[PDB]
RNA sequence: CGAACUUCGCG
RNA sequence: CGAACUUCGCG
RNA sequence: CGAACUUCGCG
RNA sequence: CGAACUUCGCG
C-alpha cells in the first residue's frame, strides 16, 4: 500500500525506507521511528504555512497573525489535511491504538521525509505541499478559523454537567466614553465569577475563563 | 556604518529591491507606514526551519530529549544576536523612538532573512544556502559543544549569590527500587527555605528540588 | 583579557 | 571541549 | 569519549 | 555483550 499512499501524495520515494520510518510509531519499532523526522517536519511544515499566512492574510498585523497561526499549526489542522490522504491506513504502530497526536506527528514526518528524500529541495516539496493543501490553507485564513475561545468552552462544559449555558451580566462601566472599562459576572448554578476588559465582550472572556477553572477545579 | 552597501558585502547578496531591505531593517516607531514586524513573523519560521535542519543532521543523538534543548537555545534570542553580530546589524537598524535592544536585534535579524526570501522571489533553498555560508560553521559548533540554556542549579547558585552571597546546598534524603533502576529523593536549601527533588538520577532530583526552591524564592 | 573556584552542557 | 555565577589580577 | 563498583537483561 | 545507576579520568 505504499505506492498508494505515494499516489496520494503524487510522489515516489527514490528511499522507501524513509517514507517507512516516517509512518512508523516508537511502539512498533524501538530503533526506526518518526521521531526525529517529527522533529524536522515539524520546522519544515510550519514554515509552509507560515509562508501561506502572511501573504494571504486579510490583516498583516502580528496580533491577527498569531491566532490564525496557532490554530494552522495546531493538531486539530494537521488532522484535517491527514485526512485528505487518509494517513492513518499507512501509519504503523505496536503497542495501543492510533490517535490524532499520532497522525499529527506521522504528518509531520512524512513532510520531512519527503524533502530529505527529494535531495533537500525546500522550493520542491513547498510546492508539493501547497498542490495539496493550499487551497484548504487559504479557505482556513480567509474563514478566520481559529482556537475555541473561553465563552464557547465554558458553555460546553455546563452544558454536559447541568444542561444548560452560562449567564452573562454587566456589572459596571467605568471611565470616559472613548475609554470604558467592563466588568462582567459570569454566571453556571451558584459559581460566579468577575471579568474587567475594554469591551463587554472581553470582560465576559475573561469572566468565562475564571468560571472554567472555578469549575474544573470542583 | 550606516550604508546598506556594507550590510549586502557582510551578508554576501545584494537586493533587487532595496525597500525590501530598508523595511527589515526598520522599527515601528521610525515608519510607521511599513516596518519589519510582517518580515519579522515570516523571518521567524524561516530560520527556525534553516537552524532546525542543521541541527538533525549534525546532532550527536537524534532523541528528541536531546534535540529539544539545542533547538531551544539555537533559535534564542541570544543566538540571534550572536549571528546578528557577525553582521553588526546594530548599525543598520533604523529607529525614532527608544533604544537599540536584544529583542529589536533579533526580531530585525528574522526580517532581514524575510527580506531575502523575499527579495529572491521566495526561493528558500537559495535562502537557506545564503544563510549558511554565514553562519552554518558557527551553528555546528554550538551544536558541538552542547551549548544549551542554563540549568535549574545553576540558576539558582546565581540567584541566591546575588540576594545572599551564597550558594545553594543539596542533602541526598533517600535511594531505592531496584539497583537498576533506583530513585533518589534529594532536598535543595538556602537560607530559611527548602524542597525535595526526585528522580532517577541524583543529578536530575537535585534539577527539579532547585527547579521548586527557585519558584518558592520567586513567591517570596 | 588572565587566574582560582562553584554549577551545568556535549564527546 | 563548551556556558555562566563569584572572586582576585590586569587594562 | 573512557575506567571501575552494583544491578538487570540477551547469547 | 546490551541496559540503568554510582564514582572517577581525558578533551
Amino acid at each position: 500500500m505504499l505506492e498508494q499512499l505515494e499516489k496520494k501524495l503524487g510522489y515516489t520515494f527514490k528511499d522507501k525506507s524513509l517514507l517507512e520510518k516516517a509512518l512508523t510509531h516508537v511502539s512498533y519499532s524501538k530503533k526506526e521511528h518518526y521521531e526525529t523526522l517529527e522533529f524536522l517536519g515539524d520546522a519544515l511544515v510550519n514554515f509552509f504555512i507560515v509562508d501561506l499566512l502572511v501573504q494571504y492574510s486579510p490583516n498583516k498585523r502580528e496580533g491577527f497573525l498569531s491566532p490564525l497561526k496557532a490554530y494552522l499549526i495546531s493538531e486539530e489542522f494537521f488532522n484535517l489535511l491527514a485526512q485528505k490522504l487518509e494517513l492513518h491506513k499507512f501509519i504503523r504502530i505496536k503497542r495501543g491504538k492510533i490517535n490524532e497526536t499520532i497522525i499529527g506527528d506521522v504528518f509531520q514526518a512524512l513532510w520531512a521525509a519527503v524533502y530529505i528524500d527529494s535531495g533537500r529541495d525546500a522550493n520542491f516539496t513547498r510546492e508539493l505541499f501547497y498542490k495539496l493543501f493550499k487551497e484548504d490553507i487559504l479557505s482556513a485564513i480567509k474563514e478566520g478559523r481559529v482556537k475555541k475561545d473561553y465563552k464557547t468552552i465554558l458553555q460546553e462544559i455546563t452544558q454536559k454537567r447541568w444542561k444548560e449555558r452560562p449567564e452573562y451580566r454587566l456589572i459596571s462601566v467605568e471611565g470616559p466614553h472613548h475609554k470604558k472599562k467592563f466588568i462582567v459576572e459570569a454566571k453556571i448554578k451558584e459559581y460566579r465569577t468577575l471579568g474587567e476588559g475594554k469591551s463587554k465582550k472581553e470582560a465576559e472572556q475573561r469572566a468565562a475563563e475564571e468560571l472554567i477553572k472555578l469549575l474544573e477545579e470542583s
